[PDB]
């Protein structure tokens, strides 16, 4: 494939298997027949991150990366994108912060929702996208935690619905993971990416 | 509207008004039908960044934003989404840092390319995603420059287009306005979002 016979490609509501996200932006990726794939909104995926059922979209050539498999529909949440921007932060609407923060180290009050790490701080929610850097010799690495601009986020959140987690201390360790974890939904099966081909090169 | 609703819009692949970007994802967004709507993949804008043609998304309620147009097409450009994640750093294929720095001021050298300001190191590029704070007090702002995750960006870049603006050295403050503002591409018109769609939630 070309990178434009992958972008001409149609998009497709199908489940996607060897699902990875990137770690800044929080999209979610598969690769399928030579091409690279995204994820847009609307996602159902199983409990681990491996497959995502969705609107995927072709956005350009495959890249090296990445039991068994049926045909009967398997359990999996809604998945909500933190930083999909319904609910933008430094606005009337929401007035937190827009500006992420840094932690020198994994904050002990972290809480752990659809495999996404946030803190909450009395109602301002934030979401760990990463480490990043600052200065040379020596180099300063941080944890960075940037306010969260999903709406059915703080919808959960305002429905408590992460009493058991959002609320919490923390310490001589690291995220608690909350009973809530989305609405239930199942992906078919198999995925369409299942075959070993997709993955290889 | 509710959000309910909103989902379930088909995407819709025409030209919007009113266009707004997140400046940490660089996503592009707009309201329409009572929708808040996200850009999916590669879309043609004008220069200004007012109007985008694409494949546009509805991910919930539209938001608060804050004579006119005909119906002949108007000149735009092919924007690429400097994050897209077609070319990952810290991988093989790209050997880039896959860190993202802090800056304490501005760096030198840099360019303006479809409205996102870069640096240029050696090959390695990096995008401007907005201010990062610190400090209980003082409160420190620092400039985060995220690695360049775009393919088509690197593909210019390699062959050429950026020659008189991405290869400064020394000391230039000001970001130097690259010749290339992309491939030039039309835009249907009028925007199908154009009446006053942008009031009351």
């Amino acid at each position: 494939e070309t990178v434009e016979s992958c972008l001409a490609k149609p998009h497709t509501e199908n489940s996607f298997t060897n699902v990875w996200k990137d770690d800044k932006t929080l999209d979610r990726y598969a690769n399928y027949e030579g091409c690279l794939w995204n994820a847009t909104g609307v996602v159902v995926c199983t409990g681990d991150e491996t497959q995502c059922y969705g609107t995927w979209v072709p956005i350009g050539l495959a890249i090296p990366e990445n039991p068994e498999y049926g045909d009967t529909p398997i359990p999996g949440y809604t998945y909500i994108n933190p930083l999909d921007g319904t609910y933008p932060p430094g606005t009337e609407q929401n007035p937190a912060n827009p500006n992420p923060s840094l932690e020198e180290s994994q904050p002990l009050n972290t809480f752990m929702f659809q495999n996404n790490r946030f803190r909450n701080r009395q109602g301002a929610l934030t979401v760990y996208t990463g480490t990043v850097t600052q200065g040379t010799d020596p180099v300063k690495t941080y944890y960075q935690y940037t306010p969260v601009s999903s709406k059915a986020m703080y919808d959960a959140y305002w429905n408590g619905k992460f009493r058991d987690c959002a609320f919490h201390s923390g310490f001589n360790e690291d995220p608690f993971v909350c009973e809530y974890q989305g609405q239930s939904s199942d992906l078919p099966q198999p995925p369409v990416n299942a075959a070993a081909h997709h993955h290889h090169h």
